[PDB]
């Protein structure tokens, strides 16, 4: 699937439960894996609008070349049936 070899850290605490679950299944069903923890193996971190990241987390992300994206990265990639440009979904670089 389109998320082959992607490992997503999910920081989406403030999404409705149904949406959290849909993000997970969208990821799993299309070749990806997800965690709730941020570690060197993450390729991406998905961050809903109400969540924030510490400086520690941001340093880790930079160090490990992790892509920061909003949930629309997942939703719209699934919709277009194609992995989109994650650079268009960065809550820190609009």
């Amino acid at each position: 699937g389109i998320f082959a070899n992607c490992i997503f850290c999910l920081k989406v605490k403030y999404l409705p439960q149904q949406q959290k679950k849909k993000l997970q299944t969208d990821i799993q069903e299309n070749g990806g894996k997800f965690s709730f923890s941020l570690n060197p193996q993450c390729t991406h971190i998905i961050l809903d609008n109400a969540d924030v990241l510490s400086q520690y987390q941001l340093n880790s992300i930079q160090k490990n070349h992790v892509h920061i994206a909003n949930p629309d990265f997942i939703w719209k990639s699934i919709r277009e049936k194609r992995l989109l440009d994650v650079k268009n979904y960065d809550p820190y670089k609009p």
